[PDB]
């Protein structure tokens, strides 16, 4: 499992389940084109997205959809998704999570890679 | 000043001084069009961007060239760049600040909306 | 001004207003004796805690009385405050500032330290 | 496993492995007594530091050694420690998760509470 993706909520200190995720991979015509989608489990992960074989050299966009993930909670979150954007596999194929941490109108974002 | 960008640098303890930041507004195709850009100042804070005639409702992306600060303090990063999007709601008087605090490996961003 | 406070709330987008901070430092039995107090403002900055004079090297504690603040708000938090525990040390002109995002369920921290 | 505690380090994007991490209980004269310690593990998780019997209800304190850890790496960081301060167990059992992401000038502490 080569990207993986976490997401906690910073209100209730629980998994923020049930976020919606998308993942572009840049395009020679320098577009974001779409690479893999999912949402979040229970335990706020989300897995499969992708393969080591898919997952090839690139610049990464992960588009998490917080804004309705609060909406669905009946708050009126600040920003409309977290974005998180990479080049990824440069020095060869790495394993990267990918974690959110949410509040209605904040958000942190940190990657975690190994080899 | 409608919209202020503050910068920090969780690494070294300091304000990000020089951080380039731009502005974009999202017009009707969903396409996002230029709207301001900036450096951020000494104290790591960008004024001036826009004026509250210019400043409409709508959808904006503010990008911050993180790459480029870690790049120049000889630091290896991990994002190509923080992106926050957001909507600006008029709703009374309103001010905005995006601050974000930057680690080679990790960003938090917030907003504070003032009257 | 040697040392000054900032604290911010992720939940509502604003200025953490009125919130109780306490600063104390390290006595040599190893007890935390108080220094300096206050409430942060309208703009959630604490200033003219402590002196140049006064304000010498060793250990230093703040301590944000989070749990009060979001009880006003009716909002239920996790943490019985937030500490932020570091030596100042004398290297040329040097000035703290210590700054607080505040979630419910989540705080983080930062120093800026200026010449 | 009512209490573990997980460390990140976002200049490296990788656990923060051999934190050590000291857990207080506030006794009856106000004092804190020692209630666990241990050190994370390569994966940056510290797992039984203590049992459902043992972890009854209190006011806890997880203070981690991120000075330490920033030292052994050959840097000066800001912080003494990353201190969490918390009710514990007061409706009823739960199983926390104490999660801290550390720069050398910042750190962002959240909790997972579960039942
Ligand atoms: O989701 C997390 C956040 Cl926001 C902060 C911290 Cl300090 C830990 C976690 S869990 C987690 C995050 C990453 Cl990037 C990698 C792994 Cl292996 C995790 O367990
Ligand atoms: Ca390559
Ligand atoms: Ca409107
Ligand atoms: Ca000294
Ligand atoms: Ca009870």
């Amino acid at each position: 499992c080569p990207l993986m993706v976490k997401v906690l909520d910073a209100v209730r200190g629980s998994p923020a389940i049930n976020v919606a995720v998308h993942v572009f991979r840049k395009a020679a015509d320098d577009t974001w084109e779409p690479f893999a989608s999912g949402k979040t489990s229970e335990s706020g992960e989300l897995h499969g997205l992708t393969t080591e074989e898919e997952f090839v050299e690139g610049i990464y966009k992960v588009e998490i959809d917080t804004k309705s993930y609060w909406k669905a909670l009946g708050i009126s979150p600040f920003h409309e998704h977290a974005e998180v954007v990479f080049t990824a596999n440069d020095s060869g194929p790495r394993r990267y999570t990918i974690a959110a941490l949410l509040s209605p109108y904040s958000y942190s974002t940190t990657a975690v890679v190994t080899n």
